[PDB]
């Protein structure tokens, strides 16, 4: 079997992604963030303490034929941006772009907290990291991809995320149209749950390229860039006028600049992300000082490959028995 489902941009900013997904009998369709960085499939719902909901759609158990409580089972989710959210199990069908799972967690949310009552868009997180971050209790569950491997023509997925425009999230197969050139694959550890890699440097705009391992994850549910503090320093510092801000929470720069690419290696290759790629326009509305899409990780303890980054390539998550990534330009 495989699956293709279009992901497309929350905001003009690109803050996220959503992807229509099929839940229940009759199916109950809710827009999900998909996130290589979790492993928990959880909802707004008809359980949801109510003033906690504003304008997410929610699944209802009770109307799906399909549904079953997985009795005893709780979650409870932090994640690294603060926000969280908690509840109880059920089991259902859930299918992502014409491919379906049977007998899927469906974790139920009793509470969200204040980021996700105020995103109205999100109605929820479909997580596709490794199942062994999955926080269900007493009984840990299975990912979506985890549950759909075994019937994939493939055992992937890959993430061909927009820029300012929709994508696609396929499983089961790689769409070689997709693609421009070939795609350069690179070890994973799964010590942490995460699909972990190691870049091998980068560049900055029309720069030499800095031979540095770099360890960090391959996260689509992070907006940004989030590398170490000498990458990040090197980076800015060919900006005019751009700082760290203590105030605003990390790197700004003028809205009248024009950013410059910054350069990543995947093994002998180069994915490079464009400077618009990196502007995240006015810190608050009507300013001109503008948000930076790289960030430092200082203090976060782990590299993030976010969106700034993925959705200048096109990704693949092998979840073969040795699972890999694989990035191609596009």
């Amino acid at each position: 079997s495989t699956g293709s489902a279009t992901t497309t941009p929350i905001d003009s900013l690109d803050d996220a992604y959503i992807t229509p997904v099929q839940i229940g009998t009759p199916a109950q369709t809710l827009n999900l963030d998909f996130d290589t960085g979790s492993s928990d499939l959880w909802v707004f719902s008809s359980e949801t303490t109510a003033s906690e909901v504003d304008g997410q759609t929610i699944y209802t158990p009770s109307k799906s034929t399909t549904a079953k409580l997985l009795s005893g089972a709780t979650w409870s989710i932090s994640y690294g941006d603060g926000s969280s959210s908690s509840g109880d199990v059920y089991t259902d069908t859930v299918s992502v772009g014409g491919l379906t799972v049977t007998g899927q967690a469906v974790e139920s949310a009793k509470k969200v907290s204040s980021s996700f009552t105020e995103d109205s868009t999100i109605d929820g997180l479909l997580g596709l990291a490794f199942s062994t971050l999955n926080t269900v209790s007493p009984t840990q569950q299975k990912t979506f991809f985890d549950n759909a491997k075994a019937s994939l023509d493939s055992p992937v997925f890959t993430a061909d995320l927009g820029y300012h425009a929709p994508g696609t999230y396929n499983f089961g197969f790689i769409d070689t149209t997709a693609y421009t050139g070939s795609i350069t694959y690179t070890a994973v550890s799964t010590k942490q749950g995460f699909w972990e890699w190691t870049s091998t440097g980068y560049a900055v705009g029309s720069g030499t390229f800095k031979s540095t391992s770099i360890d960090g994850i391959a996260d689509t549910g992070t907006t940004l860039l989030y590398l170490p503090a000498t990458v990040v320093s090197a980076y800015w510092a060919q900006v005019s006028g751009a700082k760290s801000s203590s105030s605003v929470g990390g790197y700004v720069f003028p809205c009248s600049a024009t950013l410059p690419s910054f350069t990543f290696g995947v093994g002998s290759a180069r994915i490079v992300i464009p400077g618009d790629y990196i502007d995240f326009g006015p810190i608050s509305t009507g300013s001109s000082s503008c948000f930076g899409g790289i960030q430092s990780s200082a203090g976060i303890g782990i590299n993030i490959f976010g969106d700034v980054a993925l959705k200048a390539a096109f990704v693949v998550f092998n979840g073969a028995t040795t699972p890999t990534l694989g990035f191609a330009s596009k």
